[PDB]
């Protein structure tokens, strides 16, 4: 559960073509996921990501 898990995240993500996680997750990505908690730890790899980009 690490590195390799943010393959499940993405490979996730892309067969919802990249929802799930746009706007829901990042709906608060920038309160740090403060609208998640619930499933945060697993989007928010990839939520971090999305602000690193």
């Amino acid at each position: 559960a690490s590195r390799r898990l943010l393959a499940s995240l993405l490979r996730q993500s892309a067969q919802r073509g990249g929802g799930l996680i746009s706007r829901s997750l990042g709906n608060s990505i920038p309160k740090s996921a403060s609208r998640a908690s619930s499933r945060a730890s697993p989007k928010g790899f990839l939520l971090n990501r999305a602000v690193q980009y």
